[PDB]
């Protein structure tokens, strides 16, 4: 039939992917290659024209990356996807598309750190300004916007206290300003939450985390117009960044994919009885987690979102020192910086990436001391559980 | 001992690698994982600080592209490498990382089409401003320069004509003037032509061309100072770009570059035999190909070049219907837009690529009716010959 | 801690595998190497002798491998595990490592076709007889039994009407007669059927079905005592069937065993609501599932395996031709000869694998005209049952 | 054309291989799946007849694997290729194709080790004797032929001191008495030696040394006439080894292939120049290499081989404790058993491989104290003859 017609558990298996049409072959080819031939000058020509349609050279497009991009275009209900070399570089590509020397940009200040640098420091330096909100408060956003403003951006969930932002509210107020609305979707991936059915104009992942969900793929993909996404594939993509993806690293995300909406049930099922019992622990004295009912914008999420997540932050008492302690005692979750992976993974930003920023200054960043970061996996609930009350017992 | 002290060859196989630590695995084992874990909270803070050395996270670095990073540095004789996901990417990644709004470089006029259409496009709506030279003439170049001017920018050989730019000679200009020296080595590889050891600043290559040689990798290289190459990886890659390589690419760059030596003796062997084949065919008006003597610029390519390449052009009698005839009667030859591949590769601009380009506006370009550019793999020349030879004479 | 201590879905994500120690590296590395280095002529002595432990070459052992290998004998509660190129050379290893010219086998006949083929046609002409019984009556293989019987062979469930053996019963036969139980476990994967546990000696997989669950990898995997182990490694795969597996195919495996928990569960999830749907059809003259009361071991199954597994079988009404017309109909289900991957896999013995195969000699097989065979993939069930009512409706 | 017309550099890089017909991709797709889809139930049937060709599961054929196998028989001259787990893989699955109990088998005495153990002990194991005579004497040969003999099995050149086998003479001899003759040509690559065109019946490799040349795929290739090859496909492989090759590995070894040619040519430049140094040392008693004339059989060489080979071995004065100091002192060549990379590999079987064996034992294979084994490699000769010079200057 048509892809889009299924229900979602088909799409994620079957939308963009079908038999090998040479061969039958069910996987989805590698088409590891940098060349394309034609049969003839005029191929060639229609092909470059672009009157015409096929296969030129892997950095404009390839096969593999192609089923990739369809695929999460399903997912997200957008018109077209592009697939990118990291998550990074599907938000530069898209920024670097739509904006030049003079234009602005609104962004929420609770996002990625990597994303908060490049609007910090970089799009200054070609002439695009940026000006930073609290994006839970849509009135910051309006009150920011200026006639030069192109793009408003926003994460949710966002780092580090998993605060949300209302999409439907900001696309609103974006549009009537004449901007468009960026939704950086990765901690949710579209089997969570779809911020295009929401009035979102272009969504973002790396993909990176959920959407491949195995640990082993940087990349990224871009989701949103057929006119839109040509510009940042022949333009953005082809002229500016180059940060297109590899076709090895697109059959690997085409494969992680596969088990997309069974991984996001699991992730989901195990936070929220770790969030639990994080909160019962007379140990921890926050819990930031969207499926507790104490969560400050809990009926929002209960709206936007699907599921409550795989992340859960949490702090302990005794700031610093209990969180070091803490972390140095866990035997089974890992110490790593990443998310969306299937092992648990555990942070402590305070004596790990950010030790040497300054204490108040990370206190205003919203990273207190005793603020630990926890990326839930596919391991029983209870062994993580055990491995927290452990390590908690431990450090307190 | 130091691999720096090694003969060529033995620098292309060796350097940059050795046998795993841990197991004595003589490949370089594929590291494609996105995360990496600490021992510690200590051991986390100390590599980000960044205090300490050993891997984070993809993006940031890998085992694997480390190895062709250094590799690569080893073979330009620079201080260090930095990978990226294309040659367009190792471009702009460079020049993104040196230009802010303000800035202004200088160009030559030949150069590879998408870097054009990156810096007459994209660059000025950033704010940096370009002018383009002819760098044959290096008299342009130092006209051209203005006290905004960080950087030139130079091909050589330069398409479509395999035009030189004496790189000693522009590099001191550009020093004077207080500017830095990039140049694209993709045509040529570290196998026969060293910009760095002639006084360039930073080479970048496209290894999807000569570097790889196999045809199935998209991916870029960086050399130069450890001071600008932080810079480049650190803001450029982490911020701009977000153009990283995945380490499968590089794994398969690393496998290709072994035989690197070999096949750019074989190819420059089998392209000067064609080449010279060609220049005795009364049907081909003009060849272009730094190993004839009648070659513009031979002597400067004598000096520059231990080797004078793999790439041919020439002009066929009959301009552009007699060029389509002839690249649609080759049986062996294939039809394509990339080179550096193990295949012999062909294309005529004038019918495939630059079809509806104005008639008058590509002979300004360089780009005539009967031009054709040959890309000699590694097949046995008389083989390449014949084919050539059969369809020139239908063509004509 | 130790790997064998955590819950099985822990077991699942973690077992055998560690960060790397070189570099924390989360994935493992994909050792793709034949070669591995020795630091001095003793090191290559010692583990030569062999002394001392580490690796030598792939085909005698692996990092990547050995990973995979430690994961499947944690899951399936056994010694020592080895992998192969194929499920077929699982199974051929393994008996050609145990038999010799004048030994005796004793075989379910209800087996895999190709298994059967080797064991009818190959093994008599090495000097080794097998006798062939219904093991679905213990009975029988009692009275099969020689002085000469090294082996009873089994698979539960086994095609093509998903019959079933008790695993406890017949170990006990086979152990009383001095023979070793072998049994292939591919149908189920560890996570529903854990034949060691139940008496098996040893126990082979084809990971080609669920263990890699994705449809992209042949290989196999045999668990049992280190002992024979051991000697299936050292002299079964580097003597006789020289069967190894690709550090790739192995990584891949690692890869698609992460999700194997809760792939199983929905998969089995998914085919116990078509069971349901296709018992209640008036145009579908049998079912065959364990997961319907009506099944002949019913009571066995639910013994001996924690879920019913993702394999239907079912009859259509009006035979060969109403079957043909069947899969024929589908739009959803792929037309296809393997089971186990994220996709569902529909195929007609009769009209596709058997038709010249004479009508009464494959009713003795259990293969009637109108069996249909069904491999319930991850799709949402009401998607695949529609599609089945669909085809089945224009069928009948 | 056809493939089979074009010159022997031409066949390395075409042979077997074009662009994907579905999307014009130059490199040949890895088609890394295990299931392939039919469109009815007729076109499964057709295929399975087997009527009709194309593809059904992997393990029985694959569009990746078939190219390789396609292209060694063309560089072999032979009607057919099969592709298997790895070069043991690939003589046992012939040799178990062709025997069975009852049989013999006149095999070589200087043949590789593991080959050796299959023949001597698990052959006899199922019914098949196999007597073992020195074949470069062919009299021995013919000496030890039976009525039941339907196979003579050689290697040429053979380890350890690369003595010789005359294939034509040899040929002969099996033919007039009625058996085939298999020949053994990892050593020499097609591009060296063609045994078929000699007169032998079927040719095996490990791909693991030159053909693929990488150091990073095990592998082997079997050619011969079609009908043998498709009864070592559907009968050896399938049913009896189950040792098919990883799509991956397929297309590593078609990408190391096509710089075969080119290797070998610098494989043997290098090893005839360290041969004379190594000859000229007066610290070394002897040096085996066929591209010496002192070797005994140097005329048969010439004759047989289109080139002397990158293998060495030597003897250095001074015995077990010289050879054990010699190899500890080398600083470029790496301590390692296999051959055929790209890094030159060293080996001093009776420290290393065979110190348990008894002393007056391994001088019966022909293994003494102070034999060295060299693989040379792309390095600088200079490079590896100054390592070698000051490894053997160090022990003696
Ligand atoms: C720059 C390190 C990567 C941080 C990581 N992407 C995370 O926030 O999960
Ligand atoms: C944009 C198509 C690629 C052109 C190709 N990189 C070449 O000039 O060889
Ligand atoms: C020989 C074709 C493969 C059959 C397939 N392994 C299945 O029974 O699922
Ligand atoms: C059993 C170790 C492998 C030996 C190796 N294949 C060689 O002879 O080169």
């Amino acid at each position: 039939s048509d892809c889009r017609t299924y229900g979602f558990n088909t799409q994620i298996v079957h939308a963009g992917q079908q038999p090998d049409p040479s061969t039958g072959a069910l996987s989805t080819p590698i088409f590891q290659t940098s060349t394309f031939v034609f049969d003839s000058a005029e191929q060639g020509a229609a092909r470059f024209a672009l009157e015409e349609s096929g296969y030129i050279y892997t950095r404009l497009g390839n096969p593999t990356t192609d089923a990739l991009e369809k695929k999460l275009a399903v997912l997200e209900r957008g018109e077209a996807g592009l697939a990118t070399a990291s998550g990074i570089s599907a938000i530069t590509t898209t920024l670097l598309t739509l904006c030049q020397q003079g234009d602005h940009i609104v962004s929420a200040s609770a996002i990625y750190g990597c994303t908060h640098a490049f609007l910090s420091h970089s799009m200054p330096k070609f002439g695009i300004n940026v000006s930073f909100v609290d994006a839970a408060k849509p009135e910051e956003i309006r009150a920011a916007m200026r006639p030069e403003t192109k793009v408003v951006y926003i994460e949710t969930p966002a780092n580090p206290t998993l605060s949300l932002v209302d999409i439907e509210t900001v696309a609103g107020i974006a549009h009537q300003q004449g901007a468009l609305l960026v939704v950086d979707n990765t901690f949710m991936s579209p089997y969570c939450q779809q911020p295009l059915q929401l009035g979102a104009d272009i969504v973002v992942h790396s993909v990176t985390k959920y959407i491949n969900g195995h640990g082993d793929v940087i990349g990224g993909i871009i989701v949103g117009k057929q006119e839109f996404i040509d510009q940042a594939r022949f333009v953005g993509l082809k002229d500016i960044t180059g940060g297109c993806m590899s076709p090895f690293n697109a059959w690997l995300t085409l494969r992680g994919v596969k088990t997309l909406g069974i991984r996001m049930e699991r992730h989901c099922e195990n936070a929220l009885k770790i969030a639990r019992f994080l909160e019962g622990h007379p140990s921890i004295t926050r819990v930031y987690y969207p499926g507790l009912s104490s969560h400050p914008q809990y009926e929002l999420g209960q709206r936007q979102m699907s599921l409550p997540g795989g992340i859960i932050s949490f702090e302990i008492a005794g700031g610093l020192e209990a969180g070091r302690r803490m972390i140095n005692s866990v035997e089974l979750c890992l110490l790593a910086v990443s998310l969306g992976d299937t092992e648990t993974l555990i942070q402590h930003p305070a004596s790990m990436t950010h030790s040497p920023v300054a204490p108040e200054e990370r206190l205003k960043a919203g990273i207190t001391d005793g603020l630990i970061r926890l990326s839930v996996g596919l391991e029983d609930p209870e062994d993580i559980i055990n491995d927290l009350e452990h390590a908690i017992r431990k450090a307190t």
